[PDB]
């Protein structure tokens, strides 16, 4: 099965998921000098006041904080998007070292981690239908650098001991994802894909320009998670990121000058 090791990692994925070599794969490097300001892009609208978190799950590749997406409670609209996209889960990718871990890069710079807030287009009725459409998902990507702690992340950090291994879940209600956002909503946007198998080309990527800062202790706790299940040999969940893929016939647009 796919993963992030030498024998089942990103270089291998194309054998089971040929779309790995497709025309709109993610992540990509964001060359800031080549991205074009698009004055017709609208401001993002992030409406998370009614968010209802439910559960946190270690799925063997990352951990997902899941939300009630059966009503318009936490939605993303505006920016490059037409219509309403519902928040279904967020998760992170991170490194074994502070100098790596992000999936997107910015002028080839790697951040310590990257947060993905995953949303799906309500016109397709459910998430499984949405992933089969070219405009099915909108993922808000936010870079993490190591410095000061992010207070709004701490409730996530503190439950991680309870979901150490693959297949473990824990109740995770009343979490407010607004506490994970930077001050600015300036962004880059481009059409791409899921960054793990099945690598479906269904994502409008919206990557914020401003990173959040998290503490060394916070990212260290991410690195104590396990890819393996309980009672299996311990493999630390680190370096669960896919490297930058060729941009091909795409232009990255910026919401800002
Ligand atoms: C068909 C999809 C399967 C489901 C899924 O949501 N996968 C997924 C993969 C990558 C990203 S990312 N890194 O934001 O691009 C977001 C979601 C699954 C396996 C149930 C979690
Ligand atoms: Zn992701």
């Amino acid at each position: 099965h796919w993963g992030y090791g030498k024998h089942n990692g990103p270089e291998h994925w194309h054998k089971d998921f040929p779309i790995a070599k497709g025309e709109r794969q993610s992540p990509v490097d964001i060359d800031t000098h080549t991205a074009k300001y698009d004055p017709s892009l609208k401001p993002l609208s992030v409406s998370y006041d009614q968010a209802t978190s439910l559960r946190i799950l270690n799925n063997g590749h990352a951990f997902n904080v899941e939300f009630d997406d059966s009503q318009d409670k936490a939605v993303l609209k505006g920016g490059p998007l037409d219509g309403t996209y519902r928040l279904i889960q967020f998760h992170f990718h991170w490194g074994s070292l502070d100098g790596q871990g992000s999936e997107h890069t910015v002028d080839k710079k790697k951040y310590a981690a990257e947060l993905h807030l995953v949303h799906w287009n309500t016109k397709y009725g459910d998430f499984g239908k949405a992933v089969q459409q070219p405009d099915g998902l909108a993922v808000l990507g936010i870079f993490l650098k190591v410095g000061s702690a992010k207070p709004g992340l701490q409730k996530v950090v503190d439950v991680l001991d309870s979901i150490k291994t693959k297949g473990k879940s824990a109740d995770f209600t009343n979490f407010d994802p607004r506490g994970l956002l930077p001050e600015s909503l300036d962004y880059w946007t481009y059409p791409g894909s899921l960054t793990t198998p099945p690598l479906l080309e269904c994502v409008t990527w919206i990557v914020l320009k401003e990173p959040i800062s998290v503490s060394s202790e916070q990212v260290l706790k991410f690195r104590k998670l396990n890819f393996n299940g309980e009672g299996e040999p311990e493999e630390l969940m680190v370096d669960n990121w896919r490297p930058a893929q060729p941009l091909k016939n795409r232009q990255i647009k910026a919401s800002f000058k």
